């Protein structure tokens, strides 16, 4: 645990709108590259509002295909459920986030990120690793559509990490009317000793909205998202 007092412990850090920081080291079958995110989140209504940008140049996979990568601390739980909420208990010290995405007859990424507060700021630090890619892929050769679907995130406990097991189907439109699907595996495991709120079966519901900002000549993009905690009652 933590020094007993902290100002603010697990859910008290996130009753107001909270700066997030995004920090991302990337390698798809040797394109190394690099993503800087910020922008803020608000809990009470399940609100993120971000900007990421490749730091390193032109970014070598679809922009897509980062976006679960790149806080679900800031999901709206509905009062009912508050007890269920793992990724705000976790906090201040924070969470590990593991994934393993695979991408239909295509490669994987698995991803690392530690997610905590430094000061008032609410960090995502991540690391991801992509192998197994075709070049002439929906990933590799940018396939795939600049736009996103609404999903359903399944949780469960993991009582034996005193953590969480997700999964989830993303599916990705590809610019031939296609689809690109992307199973992603993840395991969340907190970084600290404290206790933490380990859930019933439930499920987040997720709205994404990507765009560009007209004056921003870097790779980037402008991510909208409302997240909202269900399936108890
Ligand atoms: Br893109
Ligand atoms: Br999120
Ligand atoms: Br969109
Ligand atoms: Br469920």
């Amino acid at each position: 645990g933590i020094d007993p007092f902290t100002v603010s412990k697990g859910e008290e850090l996130f009753t107001g709108v909270v700066p997030i920081l995004v920090e991302l080291d990337g390698d798809v079958n040797g394109h190394k590259f690099s993503v800087s995110g910020e922008g803020e989140g608000d809990a009470t209504y399940g609100k993120l509002t971000l900007k990421f940008i490749c730091t390193t140049g032109k970014l070598p996979v679809p922009w897509p295909t980062l976006v679960t990568t790149l806080v679900q601390c800031f999901s709206r739980y509905p009062d009912h459920m508050k007890q269920h909420d793992f990724f705000k208990s976790a906090m201040p010290e924070g969470y590990v986030q593991e994934r393993t995405i695979f991408f239909k007859d295509d490669g994987n990424y698995k991803t690392r990120a530690e997610v905590k507060f430094e000061g008032d700021t609410l960090v995502n630090r991540i690391e991801l690793k992509g192998i197994d890619f075709k070049e002439d892929g929906n990933i590799l050769g940018h396939k795939l559509e600049y736009n996103y679907n609404s999903h359903n995130v399944y949780i469960m406990a993991d009582k034996q990490k005193n953590g969480i097991k997700v999964n989830f189907k993303i599916r990705h439109n590809i610019e031939d009317g296609s689809v690109q699907l992307a199973d992603h595996y993840q395991q969340n495991t907190p970084i600290g000793d404290g206790p933490v709120l380990l859930p019933d079966n439930h499920y987040l519901s997720y709205q994404s909205a990507l765009s560009k900002d007209p004056n921003e000549k870097r790779d980037h993009m402008v991510l909208l998202e409302f997240v909202t905690a269900a399936g108890i009652t």
